[PDB]
């Protein structure tokens, strides 16, 4: 019997670009009973409902990712789920609203 993987652990922004955010976590205290396969990183703007899925589990083993493609001077929110054969964990939020901006 197996379960979904349980939240990403403390998740956080690390780095910034001016088109980019860099999010990094750890892996979750549990997997659920089958090993983890990936990550998924979903992005909303900050003002807004609709979140973004950025990669596919399988490309993203590593528990770091650098999401591309943000505007500038536009705020952003984030949310990594582990994921294993049998399905995603609750997603782990990262905390607070970001811009990406040349730091």
């Amino acid at each position: 019997p197996q379960y979904p993987p349980g939240p990403p652990a403390f998740p956080k922004v690390y780095d910034t670009t001016r088109s980019s955010v860099s999010l990094s976590w750890g892996k979750p205290a549990y997997d659920g009973g089958s090993p983890i396969i990936g990550y998924l990183v979903e992005v909303k703007r900050a003002d807004s409902d609709n979140w973004v899925r950025c990669n596919l589990p399988q490309n993203l083993q590593k528990t770091r990712f650098e999401v591309t493609g943000l505007m500038e001077d536009t705020q952003y929110q984030f949310r990594v789920y582990a994921v294993n054969k049998i399905g995603y964990s609750d997603p782990s939020d990262v905390p607070d609203k970001h811009y990406p901006k040349d730091i």
